[PDB]
């Protein structure tokens, strides 16, 4: 699972729309050292070497994603539980080539809703130097080229509770294109050092 006693992920998904077409998707384990990806994230240090250490070590997480590619409105939907009443700040930052180019910071309230508390940030409009890079990623005639393209990007997201500026969740992102015979799917990893 993707989470910790504090907060889990629930639901996660990358689409377009005019139904919807689904890049990746997590609906709802192995590890990974920290120093094997480092390259990945600048050293701002808002890549990952800093922030790790502040801690706690159980809070981070690595997924791969194989998203599909083959299919206007893109949005991204997330959605978190927990028990206890929180007001969460998440963000979220595109690194390429060792370079942060994208930083969004969103905060959602704790709702209510059948005996735990969930967070939900629904159709976030996804940014548009994405939007833009996807359609490029789109227009290469083979998929090992748009896997060329794809290790020099990675997306991390730290959540963190707003009120206390605790570290609930720090997740890193990395992607391939699978073939359109094998969907999406995605694994998810420890991370530890
Ligand atoms: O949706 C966005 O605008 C965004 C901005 C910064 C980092 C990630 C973002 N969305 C996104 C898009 C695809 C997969 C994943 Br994980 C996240």
């Amino acid at each position: 699972g993707l989470g910790t006693a504090r907060l889990q992920l629930v639901e996660f998904s990358a689409f377009v729309e005019p139904q919807r077409h689904l890049f990746v998707h997590i609906s709802q384990l192995e590890s990974v050292d920290v120093r094997q990806i480092y390259d990945k994230f600048p050293e701002k240090k808002g890549g990952l070497r800093e922030l790790y250490d502040r801690g706690p070590p159980h809070a981070f997480f690595l997924v791969k994603f194989w998203a599909d590619l083959n299919w206007g409105f893109y949005g991204v939907s997330s959605q978190y539980e927990s028990l206890e009443h929180m007001t969460l700040t998440c963000s979220s930052k595109v690194c390429s080539f060792g370079k942060q180019v994208v930083e969004k910071v969103e905060t959602e309230r704790a709702q209510l809703e059948d005996g735990r508390f969930v967070y939900r940030l629904l159709r976030s409009p996804m940014c548009e130097y994405l939007v833009n890079f996807l359609h490029k990623l789109r227009q290469l005639p083979e998929r090992y080229m748009m896997n060329s393209v794809l290790e020099n990007f990675t997306i991390l997201q730290v959540v963190t509770n707003r009120d206390t500026q605790e570290l609930l969740l720090c997740t890193a992102y990395v992607f391939e294109v699978s073939t359109s015979e094998r969907g999406a799917q995605h694994h998810i990893y420890r991370l530890v050092r």
